[PDB]
């Protein structure tokens, strides 16, 4: 009466608190920077003298930051393609500009979406 090996899901870890047998309910997650795709958990179902598991398995993508702000008589340093969690870019004043706030912002993720630790700097005379 059990149900078949979950398996695994790259980027992501099954939960199997109760075993998986029938009544049993495994449950899905992504490391962090992932975001869960699909059904988020998978319940032991009978059917019909053989047990199986209720959804399938789910995907697990990795979230992005939209692209960083841009600042007038300022720069970012050695601009990428695309920015993940942790992930840091580098604003620095032009040529007779002084630097006011923070020197560096982080991509994070929020619910699931990404967004930068805060806002920009910015460039005084």
């Amino acid at each position: 009466k059990s149900c078949p090996n979950p398996g695994e899901i790259r980027n992501g870890q099954i939960d199997v608190p109760g075993g998986i047998l029938f009544g049993a309910t495994i449950s899905f997650s992504c490391n962090t920077g992932y975001k869960l795709f699909g059904s988020t958990s998978s319940f032991c179902l009978i059917s019909g003298s053989s047990v199986q598991w209720s959804d399938p398995l789910p995907e697990c993508r990795e979230i992005y930051c939209p692209a960083p702000p841009q600042i007038d008589n300022g720069i970012i340093q050695g601009e990428r393609d695309h920015y993940g969690y942790r992930q840091s870019v580098t604003y620095a004043c032009n040529k007779g500009f002084t630097m006011i706030g923070e020197h560096s912002i982080y991509c994070t993720v929020n619910n699931d979406e990404g967004e930068w630790s805060g806002p920009p700097p910015e460039c005084r005379g």
